[PDB]
């Protein structure tokens, strides 16, 4: 029950992965929204994602529970289309409002 990916100093285990970009694709594929999550991520900051976008951003949670509204906090799963996981990225320890990669391989 490894770090898939670390985030500051937020431990995500690969269920807590699977689970965030579940719910994010369920909404993705019913067209919905809540708060305004999923919503398209552009990859402004030039990130190497091992899957094909366009890609999509779902609130991941410090605290293990999936989103479904409110404070979306600073992590941020990234998906595609296809269910596909790109990645985890986070707003802690970024800058203004950019974004850095969560810690992994
Ligand atoms: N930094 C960054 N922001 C994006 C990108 N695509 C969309 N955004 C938007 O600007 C703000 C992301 O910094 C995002 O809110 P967020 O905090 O929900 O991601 C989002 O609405 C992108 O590729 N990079």
């Amino acid at each position: 029950e490894s770090c898939e990916y670390t985030c500051g100093s937020t431990c995500y285990w690969s269920s807590d992965v699977s689970a965030a970009k579940a719910k994010g694709y369920s909404l993705y594929e019913s067209g919905d929204t809540i708060d305004d999550y999923p919503h398209e991520y552009h990859d402004y900051e030039g990130f190497d994602f091992p899957v094909s976008g366009t890609y999509y951003e779902y609130p991941i949670m410090s605290d293990y529970d999936v989103y479904t509204g409110g404070s979306p906090g600073a992590d941020r799963v990234i998906f595609n289309g296809d269910d596909e996981l790109a990645g985890v990225i986070t707003h802690t320890g970024a800058s203004g409002d950019d974004f850095v990669a969560c810690s992994s391989s």
